[PDB]
């Protein structure tokens, strides 16, 4: 939305368009994605391409990886600020918000609730039934 934020998106897409043709092709997100580790099947490669190729051409244009990437931070940037509000909530940073924990969070809040009130809260998201909340079961409640 912005000429420097264009361009910035720019540089991210030459990295991925290795002969510079304009083109995201599967074997250059193939070349890119191998050199990340990633070792991801032909296959694989011809669904991310699918997903973000709006006019199934079959290759990524600068337009397109735009509209992606964009989407892309506006979703990872979200996810970052659950996990940091996650994080507030577990006070022992053990991977599971607790009865506790909870209670002892809301009353620094102000909301002082009891015990029962709180395992109403935690059972209301406990999925998965382990007696506590997790951040899978944190960002399907908020
Ligand atoms: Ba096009
Ligand atoms: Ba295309
Ligand atoms: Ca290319
Ligand atoms: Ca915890
Ligand atoms: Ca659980």
């Amino acid at each position: 939305l912005t000429e420097e934020q264009i361009a910035e998106f720019k540089e991210a897409f030459s990295l991925f368009d290795k002969d510079g043709d304009g083109t995201i092709t599967t074997k250059e997100l193939g070349t890119v994605m191998r050199s990340l580790g990633q070792n991801p099947t032909e296959a694989e490669l011809q669904d991310m391409i699918n997903e973000v190729d709006a006019d199934g051409n079959g290759t990524i244009d600068f337009p397109e990886f735009l509209t992606m990437m964009a989407r892309k931070m506006k979703d990872t940037d979200s996810e970052e600020e659950i996990r940091e509000a996650f994080r507030v909530f577990d006070k022992d940073g053990n991977g599971y918000i607790s009865a506790a924990e909870l209670r002892h969070v809301m009353t620094n809040l102000g909301e002082k609730l009891t015990d029962e009130e709180v395992d109403e809260m935690i059972r209301e998201a406990d999925i998965d039934g382990d007696g506590q909340v997790n951040y899978e079961e944190f960002v399907q409640m908020m």
